């Protein structure tokens, strides 16, 4: 996140960590006890055997007795075309299930096909480059958008200055209105341009698939 400010800890404790050999690659978003939704992008070319769930965490620099690790066990994809950028969206089942307190807990998801107007006010969130790459979870107040976007995207701009997410912010959540309406997708012109905005997967255009799978 450039341009964005230190989270409370734990203040957003469905945020997730994805990692490989200790090192944070990826965000997501603990959608229920024993699944993960990030970006298909995330795990496109990835040993996803090699992936660990990183629950609760805040400062990634440091040993976090809050934290609580998990395993990839199976993955579920929505039909993900990276020419098209379409379908940012993957589940990954955890090999165990989490333990919901403080620091860990499950996101709320909006109803399907609930679409966000021009002005809404959000919430983007993560641990990627933040213009060095950050220990602490970041967070960053951006607005819907509906200019240079797509109808296939959530996308968020902030104005009047540079700011947006980066390298290692995919998969993370935007939260609208204390709901997951999104998953960071792509930028355009860099990061935090202040040109082209932020494209997030829609997570309620997926509602009805991924309600599916986590029963
Ligand atoms: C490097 N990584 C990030 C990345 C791409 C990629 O392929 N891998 C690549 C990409 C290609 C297809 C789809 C689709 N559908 C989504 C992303 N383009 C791209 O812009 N990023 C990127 C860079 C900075 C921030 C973000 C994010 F936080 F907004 F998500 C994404
Ligand atoms: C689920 O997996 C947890 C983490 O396993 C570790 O990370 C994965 C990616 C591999 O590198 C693996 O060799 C590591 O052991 C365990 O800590 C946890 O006990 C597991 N839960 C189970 C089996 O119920
Ligand atoms: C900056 O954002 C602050 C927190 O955002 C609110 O809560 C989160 C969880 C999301 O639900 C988001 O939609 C909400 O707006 C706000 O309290 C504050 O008003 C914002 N400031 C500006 C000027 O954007
Ligand atoms: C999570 C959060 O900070 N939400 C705030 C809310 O407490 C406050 O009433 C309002 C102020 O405009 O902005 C929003």
């Amino acid at each position: 996140i450039v341009g964005g400010r230190r989270a409370r800890p734990h203040a957003w404790p469905f945020m997730v960590s994805l990692q490989l050999r200790g090192g944070h690659f990826c965000g997501a978003t603990l959608i229920a006890p024993n699944f993960v939704m990030s970006a298909a992008h995330c795990v496109a070319n990835v040993n996803v055997r090699a992936v660990r769930v990183v629950l609760g965490a805040h400062n990634l620099s440091r040993r976090e007795p809050t934290r609580q690790v998990f395993a990839v066990q199976r993955i579920f994809e929505n039909g993900y075309d990276p020419v098209n950028l379409l379908n940012d969206i993957v589940i990954l089942q955890l090999n165990g299930s989490a333990t919901i307190n403080a620091n860990v807990q499950v996101a709320q998801l909006p109803a399907q096909g609930r679409r966000l107007g021009n002005g809404v006010q959000c919430l983007a969130m993560g641990w990627g480059l933040l213009g060095g790459i950050a220990s602490v979870l970041q967070e960053l107040n951006v607005t819907v958008v509906t200019s240079l976007c797509r109808r296939s995207n959530v996308c968020t701009l902030v104005r009047g200055r540079q700011a947006g997410v980066c390298f290692g912010d995919s998969g993370s959540p935007l939260v609208c209105n204390g709901l997951i309406h999104g998953i960071a997708s792509f930028v355009r012109g860099g990061c935090a341009s202040g040109l082209y905005p932020d494209a997030f997967a829609p997570v309620a255009q997926f509602v009805n698939w991924i309600d599916s799978i986590i029963q």
